[PDB]
């Protein structure tokens, strides 16, 4: 029993964190084999013009108390790839993956190439992440661990004026309509990840919380007309299919749980909590619920 | 900016997790140097659990009865001893991944990271607090026994908790790494229940200071309170009494925000009376008590 916001064990990623310095700027890098990946703003804009004026020895890379000597450098979108002399012996089995809004991942927050904390979070529908980052956190990464393979999905780049965060996949493509420079940019209107709230309601039922259940059902169309009014993401048939296992485990049909969510949106919690929360939680995917309420290891 | 419940990086602890088997029972062990630490109830059957005589059960065991697995490598047990509710298995190989460590016993209100494991394999990491009733509100399934709670300060891992059992309400009970339980609990399948839980007041105040640091001041008021008047109101909400030591501990945050501790107490009294009125503090609709004054300083400054 118990339900917590849980991150993947960070060990395989901790062995990849390095410190990258160029001029006055110091941020974090990800050392995998003989390449170090970091945000291209470390050179700061005409990035090609700024990079062409740099030599290998301008980039100081530190792996613990050992200096790595840069032997080459190239740019891929908004990521700088620093070719180093030494291959990382702690390089795990990995993939670079681009995630979709609603998908969750673990963040290993780092300062000066040193991991300080690990937390779990979701890619919001507005492509921002509600992280916890201070100055120096740039280059911190987001990941998932499947079996023994680490899937790198996020690299931190900047903080937006509202306190939320923006970054790229490991190929340097931003999530969202953001650019890596000092300019007027703001997060779009955010929405609640509906499939995630439903998964969290199933996790509450599994942990013995049934007060919100009712005898009612709804059509998918009637539910989406309600959900659109409460700034909730539209629920698709794929979402309904993905929730099938949890529906079978609890005996509550997906459209039956949608009618429970409809009543919570129109009437509130009324002094009650669900899994210790007074708000409807949307940062646990259907897979996170299955993994936590079944005990999958890495 | 941003405020999250943050766990310590689990890497230094992952390199210590092993699987321990005694007959039919399989749980987790913590391998540090040439000793593996695990709950002593690994020697018990389910029928032993009502009234087990651990000394009598352990005297009937030999070294080769304990099977220890570190990844795909079997460790050879060369000795065994019991210290309170922990079994200490002496092994023939020292763990090369043993970090700089300490065994620390924590007080209620203190926080720590939990690396939940099944069959000596880490599955997840989360943050939690030692509740005033000595239980932890964890997320544990069967087979998670032996999972550990820790803090990492600088490069030293401080082991403060080892998981032993789940109480009937779904909360968890365990020991420090010397085998002494937190709370009035025993490693017996006897009728035992958690005491009435209370809110960790010093932690809620620290979290209100974290909200002020992140630019949220809607809950502040023009009032102050005496410590005694605050505790008379707090008791009625099932909040832990706030001591002068707590007030001293909150001094740095008070100096950083410019809000006196007894003024932050007046705002908490008002929040307990009024509720949030559709508002949130640091993305939460409830008053958060699992961030200590030290966690707030660490996360908001460094
Ligand atoms: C300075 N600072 N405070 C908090 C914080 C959290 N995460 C990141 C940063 N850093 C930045 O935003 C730096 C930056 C500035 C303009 C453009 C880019 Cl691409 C990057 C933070
Ligand atoms: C069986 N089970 N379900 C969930 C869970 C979470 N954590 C731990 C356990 N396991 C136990 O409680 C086992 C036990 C039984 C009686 C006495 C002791 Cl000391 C230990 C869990
Ligand atoms: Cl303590």
């Amino acid at each position: 029993s118990g339900f917590r916001k849980m991150a993947f064990p960070s060990g395989k990623v901790e062995g990849c964190m390095v410190q990258v310095t160029c001029g006055t700027t110091t941020l974090n890098g990800l050392w995998l084999d003989d390449v170090v990946y970091c945000p291209r703003h470390v050179i700061c804009p005409n990035y090609e013009d700024l990079l062409i004026r740099k030599s290998n020895h301008n980039f100081l890379v530190q792996a613990g108390n050992v200096q790595l000597r840069v032997i080459g450098h190239s740019m891929q979108n908004c990521v700088l790839k620093l070719k180093v002399d030494t291959a990382n012996p702690k390089t795990p089995k990995y993939k670079f993956v681009r995630i979709q809004p609603g998908q969750t991942f673990s963040v290993l927050a780092c300062y000066n190439g040193s991991p300080s904390g690990v937390y779990q979070c979701a890619m919001r529908p507005n492509f921002t992440i509600k992280g916890s980052f201070l100055n120096g956190s740039c280059g911190s990464v987001g990941f998932n661990i499947d079996y023994d393979c680490v899937s790198f999905c996020y690299m931190h780049h900047m903080e937006l004026p509202t306190g939320v965060h923006a970054g790229t996949d490991l190929e340097g493509n931003f999530y969202g309509p953001f650019v890596d420079r000092q300019t007027a940019q703001a997060a779009g209107t955010d929405t609640t990840i509906t499939v995630n709230v439903l998964a969290w309601l199933y996790a509450a039922v599994i942990n013995g919380d049934r007060w919100f259940l009712n005898r009612f059902t709804t059509t998918l169309n009637d539910f989406n007309l309600v959900a659109m009014k409460y700034n909730y993401e539209p629920l698709t048939q794929d979402h309904v299919d993905i929730l099938g296992p949890l529906s079978a485990q609890t005996g509550i049909a997906v459209l039956d749980m949608c009618a429970s969510l409809k009543e919570l949106l129109q009437n509130g919690m009324n002094g009650r909590t669900i899994l210790g929360s007074a708000l409807l939680e949307d940062e646990f995917t259907p897979f996170d619920v299955v993994r936590q309420c079944s005990g999958v290891t890495f």
